[PDB]
């Protein structure tokens, strides 16, 4: 059923699994893999004939988490064209930064539109086309009046790192990416056509894009989502229930939440999944080991990245072997190695920057020879993360160069840290960080949200991480505090809370 493009993937699929159930809406839509293809095929067709799109143009995307944007992301790949999707809640002023930098001849929005995209599309001269789906008797409707081969290295998807630091860099990934670490991330949770999932993350970042939508697809599996096109705690488990979901993944801060709802709001029964998983940051044992025992399924954390085309590592299915608290497990499909500044293969054990190899990985940033330079060398991209592996061959990650706290010499790893705060009786939320410092250079603080109706100090903290943290690594100053902000992909960003609470 292999390919090496994501669209050949896809027809083999539908080909193959007609009847079975592709993508739903809940409470509305339920389109099979072959209604699904066509649509596709169709929309992908009324693109080149009617919106002029050429192989290698670009087409930029803004919609929630729509069974429209589904439709017309695969519709844009298909047409040889490359996807671009883009937060919905961007300021024009961003649209506009990222519709010129990703060079997109087309914005696709759904009928009811998007007005800082469109303002931003009609001040650079780019065409605007909607598209709506209707009644299972009719193809989706596009707002334009009125034999395709997809090659693997067609670019098909364009992204760009946060750029919180920097420029945000363009990350431009092919058919071959795609269908690379779609076959990735089917073999490592062995997916089929029986399994079926709930997005709860947005598809406009490859976590939720990759592994929630496109592999399940590319698995005959089934995608469930949500009514209102966000993730809901409230709707999470009846759409769970209702749709007969046998997984799903999401990242920490998700799963905290979740964990939170089945603390205030226990479900009489849950489903039997065959496991949950975890990506994009770090998750702490006590997160594994409080969704294990809230729900009954193995938790399987995994390590993923833009650049990738998301999956690194994971931990791996129970049946084929453990998975480690701590731990992302072993690289997938790919070659990975743990190398020193030197560009030294590490023995297990020993840290250094995780590196990776293989037909997932980006070939390079766009327009930039100089992060190309830096991140590149024979085929092996630096990742930005410190880690090492185990005896087992399974990685553990220390954490980003940019974010390991060096105090006097003597590294701290923030995750850590973190993991420790988050295993505090009273602790709902919390993030060490570094902060500047006089004598060490560099000390840890660090910031929590207590539980609703509990009370914590600065110095429960400090005794708890003391009692649980060799002394160098407590932190100096602990902010309590109500709120701890996040990307719309659900990250913390350390530098960002840091300097909230240092000046």
């Amino acid at each position: 059923m292999d390919s090496d493009t994501l669209s050949g993937l896809l027809e083999n699929v539908a080909k193959k699994f007609p009847d079975r159930r592709a993508l739903s809406v809940s409470g509305k839509f339920n389109l099979t893999h072959a209604r699904l293809h066509d649509l596709i095929e169709r929309a992908a067709s009324r693109l080149v004939s009617d919106a002029g799109i050429k192989p290698g143009d670009v087409v930029a995307l803004t919609f929630p988490n729509t069974v429209e944007f589904v439709i017309m992301f695969l519709a844009v790949i298909r047409a040889r064209a490359t996807a671009a999707p883009l937060n919905a809640a961007y300021t024009a002023e961003e649209f506009e930064f990222y519709l010129s930098d990703s060079d997109s001849k087309l914005l696709l929005t759904s009928k009811e539109g998007n007005a800082p995209a469109q303002e931003a599309a009609s001040k650079l001269k780019i065409s605007h086309v909607t598209a709506t789906l209707l009644d299972a008797g009719s193809d989706l409707v596009l707002s334009v009046a009125d034999e395709l081969v997809n090659h693997p290295d067609d670019g098909a998807l364009f992204l760009h790192t946060s750029g919180t630091t920097s420029r945000p860099k363009g990350v431009p990934l092919t058919q071959l990416n795609l269908a690379s670490s779609v076959k990735n991330i089917k073999a490592v949770y062995k997916l089929t056509e029986s399994d079926s999932t709930v997005i709860v993350l947005p598809l406009f970042h490859v976590h939720g894009l990759l592994a929630g939508l496109l592999s399940s697809l590319g698995a005959g599996a089934a995608v469930t989502l949500p009514a209102a096109g966000r993730f809901s705690a409230t709707t999470f488990w009846p759409d769970m229930k209702k749709y007969n979901a046998t997984w799903y993944t999401a990242v920490p801060t998700i799963h905290q939440i979740i964990l939170d709802r089945h603390a205030s709001h226990p479900e009489t029964e849950y489903p039997k999944l065959r496991f949950i998983r975890s990506c994009s940051a770090s998750l702490a044992p006590v997160i594994l080991s409080r969704l294990e025992e809230a729900f009954g399924a193995p938790v399987l954390e995994a390590y993923a990245m833009t650049e990738a085309t998301h999956l690194m590592s994971s931990n791996p299915l129970p049946e084929e072997g453990p998975h480690k608290p701590g731990s992302v497990g072993k690289p997938v499909g790919q070659e990975m190695a743990i190398l020193n500044e030197k560009g030294e293969i590490q023995e297990p054990n020993n840290k250094g920057e995780v590196c990776i190899r293989g037909p997932n990985v980006t070939k390079g940033y766009k327009n930039n020879p100089e992060a190309n330079k830096a991140g590149f060398e024979f085929g092996w991209f630096h990742t930005g993360d410190i880690g090492y592996f185990d005896t087992d061959g399974y990685l553990h990650l220390v954490g980003r160069i940019k974010e390991l706290i060096n105090r006097g010499g003597e590294k701290i790893s923030p995750i850590e840290v973190d993991a420790v705060l988050l295993t505090h009786p009273d602790v709902s939320q919390g993030v060490a960080f570094g902060v500047p410092d006089e004598k060490y250079g560099e000390e840890i603080n660090c910031a929590v949200i207590p539980r609703e109706g509990t009370t914590v100090t600065e110095e429960d903290i400090k005794a708890f991480c003391k009692k649980n943290l060799a002394a160098f690594k407590v932190p100096k100053r602990v902010f309590i505090t109500d709120n701890l902000p996040k990307t719309a992909s659900g990250k913390i960003q350390r530098r960002i809370v840091a300097q909230h609470f240092l000046e």
